[PDB]
């Protein structure tokens, strides 16, 4: 299970890079510089790297300082092969933003933000990033009366709107991701889930250039089923990017690597995202456990590799068994692709078979096997054949 | 804190009809007739009643026998002035629907689940409801290979295009309103908040037709900001129809009168709901508890209204208090109001005081003052001033 | 991993037998006979079954109905040497108990609890049970003035003090445990987790009759660490007896099959139990989906002790690799088994390495290689080496 | 509602002190001397303040520097009659304490954080504390094998048992308060309710030296009903100390000021403590949002007294309400405060009218009056008369 950059595995300079840094606690780690862990990245076959804007220059860095900065990585990227194929905005750090970025109540905060955003924009785009990420952390509230949420949303829309006509004035290749996180670090922060940010985005100007990029432990934060909201984004063709992490329910947000948290999930997942080609960066936003010195980090990190690795060859053992196939056929998976009523409404209300003569008893007689095909899942996955 | 018909109150015949069969325990509560729950419920001030087809006629009737059911209740109605501005179907009791009523695996299902839906719209109109909802509590799924949720995303569009499709041929001026519900009675369900419903609505043929039903307890359920979900289906022109109860947490669907659970949220709802100007029914989906008699389903039923009357005029008092409308603009909730960037893009790039002379550690320093303004929510809401 | 008898797997009648009814719909399968169940399960390898009062005598029965029905019972138990470890009482399915049984407000009801429970404690006795497992499920509120709850656990003690009188006076050779669940069916439950209910225990007059019969889904419920809290029962010698089932995360009882939900907690339950050498029944209180017909009904209870014998197996392979072994130490464990002060406070007191020349800055660099392990657990679960 | 020392309202420093860093965010206030924050305090109508040892002092301070900071303290407490009910240590955020302070794998860890603890209870004593609370933030685990809870409740036993010794042997008049959360900033942290809690207590060697420190936010971060959990400590006799705030249901420790998040709870709890004479401190833990600049901090700290004196006097109209008093009549809360069984064993089973000639489906049919009784609770809270 070693994984090979061709296994589009990608990590935030923030995830391995992360001290260690909690609400109740110091950091247990030093900085890493951001040249040394795209070199240590690359070694365990990570194919590129991903970054906050504050991630890669220190916030209030001059122009020459900005510029030294991102040369130093560009070395380190052609020095290892490694790509950036993803980059985002950090607007939930600085105290500036505590209220916000695209939606603070302040006007003048909401302007500062969409300028650090486009700036960034500029710099992604130079570096190769084909995904910009907004992940608005700190847009929402702790109390009702703070946040009318119909304005915010009318200043969230703006904001998306203004970032579409920019980088179609400036002739970009690069397609937006929201990520959606129900809480934490506002008591509730908008655009809780994956489906309030589909919902959204078909209310923007160009939406063909915006799609989501869920994360598994920020669906699982409000005990939603990750695969089920992965499969309505594929549908609605708006998968552009995926954050992979565990989670241990709903409580906060964890980051563990990748295969911890629900494990169940993460075979369902892979199944899904290969099931159905999904082709975009597999991208790992954890923390190492702040337990952890840097053997530790590295460790993590390579497991978030292994675990998808070790994942995709059951889910792909799982789906070549015949048996399985013969279970999905017994619980009449191939029906449920089938259309209802291809022969149209009229149809339809004249088969008395669908109505009048059908005989509901022995319809619901029939048992789904929906346990067997379950436990010849749980067996492809603990390598107990099936 | 009289209700009158003029304050739209509506109840489902299922709600003080429920005879307290829970997954435990046996009916505590012998069946009520539809017609002595109209009675009653008009004598309480409601405006109308809802059903379910299966709550009215009973499964398996004969066209007679449906016709003297659907007479009686005709009647009732009459002699009471009540309203029926909404019908649903059963697609969750009966056995045949174990798997789902549009998704289930068999294909003969679905097709029995459309006419069978069908069938109630047409007696929807004739009793005059505007609205139909749709609540699919049996679509989803236990086990991860049971559903594949693409799949069952196609036949969902597909089974409420036929709807589209019917009302359309027949002129019928109902729409549709989609029910969102996490999970109960199966492990997930499909769409299950209100943004996974509102994302799904816009991949439909004619979205126009089609609203959401959102429930205060079912959102609750996954832990979401019941307030901010309607926000966005107000946002977004879709709150067709609202469905009002109580919830403690994140746990089984309690349907608990409304007001109790959460009862700061459920202030932040009135407060939206009257300043939004909805405009439909406000219709309580609860279940008196198994532990009362009848004498107890009246009382908690009376108890649904009292406590939106008395929310209501906490609501209004709040928004009507200078004290805090000098608050709201203290945390500068006009300036959330205003557009960010009205200037527009190429104005904002050029404007230095946003970014390169942006003082932001100044900004940084203004307090949001949100606490006051909650204090000066919650005294309100306590009746203590303000 | 086929299960024989020595695995000490039992089933509740109740768990096989569950006809499908939720709080949402109708039974989907036929009543099972009790004497075909126990023919069943010990045709699939099961050690023993385990009954509520209610489940083997119908409610109402007559004492020759009642005679009937045990003799029959038993000659299925005797034909297929199937034993019976466990007894409860029904409690909570009859509307007389809608407000609890032993916390009912209305003595009388309290008074016919009990009777009801000492009745079977009898026939528990003679048909061999060693433990009683008490849960309440009614015994709780939806509303906070409903339910004094120490006046209610002031009736709890009472009633479990009757019933340890009772079980002295007669020599009994049988034991109680307490079952928690933090709600469903009642709004919450008093005695809600683990700890809750060893706390409880210690207040009652006969402590050592008394230990705890904790459910995988219940804590789950509750978001807790199943493992930890039966760490902590184990710690405190009250693990008379475990529920093993299957629960995702916070949300309605669903009763799954052992192994699905939570795989890792069940991975760490088994590596406890059989690392603590729990010699108890491993009971299985589990619903089959009301979407299986009998085939999946015992698919599914045939995979409760198939994912129980692989989980041993992959646990016990964790604990014996050499290379997990010394990971184990590197992380400590072996020091966390060591005394912190043997040689006491004083000698403590006078330690100047223990606090003024402890390096804190040192200690604090060490990793604590917690991710490496835990990447060997997960590996040795997957089948993936280690 | 102005408070006065006479209330008893205590704060931690690190409450009102408490920068505004979280784990996605910088500090947005500045540090405040703790000097400082006992004259505001004071001003407000605040009883006391509290403290972590490193509030007061600067982790690696001199002996003189600790000299003169404390010096410091205790004048500016002279200056303003404020006391100090209440102490406790930080054994979290130090590096060091990553992997726990009591319970940590390494030994020399443990001796530390016992050796810190000491320091601080002769600290605590010489304030005049009454009660020293430990929360042990960091013991606990974010994998399976990291901790071996049996082990890990052995080492934390032997610690709270040697602070047992050490304060009977100094003479010291203080008591221990453990205050038990469930996770943050550990996955699940050792002890994660109030019921796990009592339970161990009662494995110490001097258990009467121990009583909980419950939190209303860390109850109900798993979901659990704070006031029942409050009751079972009271009926315990282990309830030394309350820590007040609210909380959004099942998420991160949000700690918003006390009144705020679940208000019914607050209700409840407020009658409940009042009803049973809790004599204590009302201690809040609480943070004021990030968004408040200072004068939003004394606002948000007032508001905690607030919330609490509003509540308190609408529960004891609540009580003195003779409507009420009818009513939990008509509930039987009088019988449940009956003892079942007074005529003991024998006479329960001697009497036919508790089980042969027990009427079961007349008393099935009574009501239990909840949802009247109910709506008579909320019609005080929100001072609507009753
Ligand atoms: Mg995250
Ligand atoms: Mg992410
Ligand atoms: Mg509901
Ligand atoms: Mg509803
Ligand atoms: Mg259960
Ligand atoms: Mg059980
Ligand atoms: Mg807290
Ligand atoms: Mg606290």
């Amino acid at each position: 299970y070693q994984p090979t950059p061709e296994d589009r595995f990608t990590f935030g300079l923030w995830t391995v890079g992360w001290q260690g840094r909690d609400p109740f606690g110091d950091a247990t780690r030093r900085a890493l510089d951001p040249v040394e862990s795209v070199r240590r990245l690359a070694e365990l076959g990570a194919h590129g790297v991903t970054f906050h804007d504050d991630d890669l220059i220190p916030f209030g860095s001059s122009d020459s300082e900005r510029e030294e900065h991102v040369k130093r990585f560009r070395q380190a990227l052609d020095d290892t092969g490694m790509k950036v194929p993803m980059a985002t905005t950090n607007l939930f750090t600085h105290p500036v933003f505590k209220d916000g970025g695209f939606t603070a109540n302040d006007r003048d905060v909401r302007r500062y933000a969409l300028r650090k955003t486009i700036r960034n924009i500029d710099l992604a785009v130079e570096l190769g990033a084909e995904t910009y990420v907004a992940w608005g952390g700190r847009e929402g509230a702790e109390s009702g009366g703070a946040k009318d949420v119909r304005d915010a949303l009318d200043r969230m829309k703006e904001a998306f709107d203004l970032l579409g006509e920019y980088v179609t004035s400036q002739g970009y290749d690069i397609r937006f991701a929201i990520e959606p996180k129900p809480n934490e670090p506002r008591g509730d922060i908008l655009l809780p889930t994956v489906g309030h940010a589909l919902a959204f985005i078909e209310r923007l100007e160009r939406p063909e250039l915006y799609g989501v990029n869920p994360e598994v432990g920020h669906e699982q934060m409000a005990g939603l089923n990750f695969p089920h909201g992965i499969a309505q984004a594929l549908w609605a063709g708006k998968l552009f990017h995926i954050d992979l992490n565990g989670q241990n329910g709903i409580k906060y947000d964890q980051d563990l690597r990748f295969g911890a948290g629900d494990l169940r999930a993460a075979f369902w997942l892979v199944d899904l995202l290969e099931s159905a080609g999904y082709s975009g960066p597999r991208h790992f936003d954890f923390k190492p456990p702040r337990t952890e010195d840097f053997d530790g980090v590295w460790a993590s990190a390579a497991g978030c590799m292994r675990n998808y690795l070790i994942l995709k060859e059951r889910a792909a053992a799982f789906r070549a068994d015949p048996e399985v196939q013969e279970a999905l056929r017994a619980s009449r998976l191939d029906e449920l692709a089938r259309p209802t009523a291809a022969d149209g409404l009229q149809a339809l209300l004249d088969d008395r078979s669908a109505f009048e003569e059908f005989d509901v008893d022995a319809a619901a007689a029939r048992g789904m096997a929906f346990e067997r095909l379950d436990q010849l899942a749980m067996d492809h996955l603990l390598g107990a054949r099936g």
